[PDB]
């Protein structure tokens, strides 16, 4: 699935992933760490939105 971060416009890709910042790609959304954030804007997790 992929999820819309709602201030900026980044989309998280579950089959991408986030590597760059420690998410390996096939990490489902719910599964990435409660501190990660939008690697654009830096949003929280609340301020995503699944597509
Ligand atoms: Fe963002």
């Amino acid at each position: 699935a992929k999820y819309v971060c709602k201030i900026c416009g980044y989309i998280y890709d579950e089959d991408a992933g986030d590597p760059d910042n420690g998410v390996s790609p096939g990490t489902k959304f719910e599964e990435i760490p409660d501190d990660w954030v939008c690697p654009i804007c830096g949003a929280p997790k609340s301020e995503f939105e699944k597509l």
